[PDB]
């Protein structure tokens, strides 16, 4: 028999052992109230409770009111596989679907998109297998109601889950990173640069034990300086090795870009859906990269890290969502609190004028200092 | 007889006692070398030497090479009336025609314009009367040649100059303004604000003795802070009065605008042909206002001033060209030197990162300082 | 908004020279009736002209690219946009050029002959220069007195450009006669489809030259990629048809 | 046709993007004068061969045109094999853009081929 194969060729093949199912917020009366009842502040609800074996292969969500009225940073999505009492997916729902902070913007990637109206249509095509059921939970951590929650959870019921199917995991992390004691010595501008010989101060976006593969990252940086935020290298520790086997060259480099960019760009596997649009790199940037053709495999463990500026010199407000598969459904590290992951204010002309004043006083408060001395 | 009058009605009236003349860089051989011979660095030349009585009423100029190769800040135009050995017009030619620094950009006002190609076509419609001749001089203060200087000087020869005709004056000034000893306390952000009751430290754009009226100002600000540069009031001292009779409210206010604007805008009498296009008001802004319907009259003297920030608190790189008429051709103050009027570098992300570092040090270098503390 | 005085009446006529109907003609003619017209009021004149200008016998030697340039000391072959006898002043020009080459069309100087003088007293430097612009521009631009309301939007300066200049603050006065001219390329070397409307005042209402006919003033087709490919073929033949000629030889 | 082969039609000169084909750089000038980059990937639809393959394209209909053409071809085969000799640096140097001065010279040759009549428009 011919070994011919590819996406469109295989689509033409008849498939066995699959049955479509869908859980949605459809009005059970047949009327047009096709959303769930409101969520009060703090309320949690299991929106999908599936029994047996299957594979989720399409999720769509929308929420009312839209941002900024209701921030999607403050609505949590959690997923529990195989009857476990811990979630294997835990993230603020906006960041999970590639919508950072309390913002909204259209973008499309192969697994995740936020489509019209202006980033409110959330869709996910990651496949999520399960053997002993699946539960999807929504938690309202906002101070106001979720007036209407709309969704589709499309999945294939299977009499027998194939051999070697993994379990989908996703974890949101956040850190307000610590500058070096000598200060933010990026590019050696304010002081001498030093080597990062351990990666111990790197930001950690993923850390797990098991067998599997890493498949994606949504990276949300809020930079409080106009200085370039992305000199930092990605560094991966596979299966408990002491020296990281995968070491990068820069953050834009890791995201398949170059030369300190700040341009919107779209590829099915990587892109910049939101750029800072200000002096230098001051403000917010969202970058993503999916490792679909090129996952990062591990047999025993994986620790995915990235420098926050060269040798971790910069103070950055960083949040990430990491996506991966592993052999069984495992627990995640404790989530950041609502207060910990709150979006920070944009540095503005008043703040920078105060920096200029401190700088002028450090130079003897000479009446004709330009600013480049 | 009817007293009907207006611009288009009066244009239809036959005129007496005028004859067109034109001095131009036309090729005297009839060939197509319709520009003057090159100017070496430092070279001066009288480009127009008119005898007798007349009124210049249209000037056009262009120069090769164009900016930034050849800066029009470093080519001086001077005009001498009535056989005087001093100029009554003295300015870098770009700033005289509304092209600041070493830049080029299209704009149109009623008396002055810089038209296509991208601001290289310079035109002037101010009327310039003279009774005992006129001399127009060009000086190359660049380090390279003026390869080709093109011009038209259109004027009306008159057998009798009407007796109340004034003399056109224009003066370029430049200052790197001095901050207050306590620093740049704009908006009271870095420290307490204090009153300016005298205008003693105001920037001076015009000062003269005679009878006449002020008709215009080109204002070129290069602001080295993102802070708003224009809280400063215009203040005019007419006929040696101790308290200024005309006191304004702000710089954008004086330029018929409001609320710290940074948008391109065009009116025959006022506008913003070049805006800073960066964080806050950091960078370069060109603003103009012509006082055609509303001149500032004086019978003995005029001193035109403006604050450089409220109570002159800011360090600004400021240059101006002031335009006016007075009863006779008078002398001007010494011109700024080439070094004094040199364009300043743009403050950039590296400079501001150094300000941030001095500011972090002033706050005790807490490792997670955001920037708004 | 031009003011148009008259002492013994005024008549405004419309003529349809199209092959189809004018379905609807709308207008306002606002005027001031005066018991006494002030005595120094002139009369408004405007004249449309059109020429398909003739290249020099040696060809279109603009910029000395195809051959040596020669001086124009007389203005003999210049395009004429206005010629009249009387006392008055010129106040404006609408200039409509259709250039059939990508070469810059505007090296030509304006040249004015006032009151029958033998040597023109007003001589310019270039067409864009005369229109208060510089450096072979092709950008839309607007000033109350001058501008480019329609630009060629193609390679070089191939196609149509409309330029205007009004002489309101700075009219060109004359006591006996005026002849307003402009070169069509330096030393009138170029073939240009040129039309103009000249506007002026003079002491009495005078006659105009015969108008161009409908056929004479018909818009010309735009030179296109097929035409230029045919030029390339004749040029390749002139170079001996080397199989790899690029085009800049 | 070439645009046809690149899944387009009607002599296009518009930027366009598909995962398998597109125009990332278009000529932006009169007609099709200047530079165009087109690509097509045969991922779902490769061109298979058991023994050999020769991939060719006409340079204008019946190869009538002078074009400056360069290509990169990508493929798989059963073993690692050698390639033809590379063009030299000088051979693959980018050519100058034809400009208004060059075309005015073509116009002059064309006018002289038509008897150098003073009122030739250009479409005769
Ligand atoms: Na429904
Ligand atoms: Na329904
Ligand atoms: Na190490
Ligand atoms: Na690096
Ligand atoms: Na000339
Ligand atoms: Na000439
Ligand atoms: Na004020
Ligand atoms: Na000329």
């Amino acid at each position: 028999q011919s070994n011919m194969t590819n996406e469109m060729f295989d689509l033409a093949k008849l498939k066995s052992g699959v049955k479509n199912k869908r859980i949605s917020s459809t009005d059970p009366t047949g009327g047009n109230r096709d959303h769930l009842e409101p969520f009060k502040p703090g309320e949690k609800r299991i929106i999908a409770d599936i029994k047996g074996m299957g594979v989720i292969n399409h999720i769509w969500v929308t929420i009312a009111p839209p941002p900024p009225t209701l921030s999607r940073n403050d609505i949590i999505i959690r997923m529990y596989w195989d009857g476990n009492d811990y979630p294997s997916v835990e993230s603020p729902i906006g960041p999970f679907f590639g919508q950072g902070w309390d913002e909204r913007y259209n973008y499309a990637s192969l697994p995740l998109s936020a489509g019209p109206e202006n980033g409110t249509g959330l869709s996910c095509y990651f496949a999520m297998p399960f053997e002993k059921g699946a539960r999807i939970e929504i938690e309202n951590q906002s101070d106001r109601n979720i007036d209407a929650f709309y969704f589709y959870v499309d999945y294939l019921e299977m009499a027998k889950l194939p051999k070697d199917m993994g379990r989908f995991h996703a974890w949101y992390n956040h850190n307000l990173t610590e500058a070096l004691p000598e200060g933010e010595t990026e590019w050696g501008v304010t002081g001498a640069q030093k080597p990062n010989t351990t990666g111990e101060r790197n930001y950690v976006f993923m850390e797990t034990q098991g067998k599997g593969h890493f498949v994606g990252i949504n990276y949300y940086v809020h930079c409080p300086t106009p200085m370039w935020y992305g000199e930092g290298d990605d560094m991966w520790f596979i299966d408990g090795e002491k020296v990281p086997s995968l070491i990068g060259t820069g953050t834009e480099d890791f995201f398949n870009t170059a030369w300190c960019p700040k341009e919107a760009f779209s590829h099915p596997y990587f892109g910049y859906p939101r750029v800072n649009n200000d002096i230098g790199w001051l403000g917010r940037t969202h970058v993503y990269r999916f490792f679909i053709e090129d996952p990062i495999f591990f047999e025993k463990s994986l620790k995915g890290t990235i420098e926050h500026g060269s040798n971790n010199n910069l103070t950055l407000d960083l949040s990430t969502v990491a996506y991966w598969y592993q052999d069984s459904a495992v627990a995640l590290p404790e989530a950041p609190t609502k207060a910990q992951r709150a979006p920070k204010p944009f540095i503005n002309h008043v703040d920078i004028h105060r920096w200029r004043d401190a700088w002028r006083k450090s130079k003897g408060n000479k009446a004709t200092l330009w600013g480049n001395e």
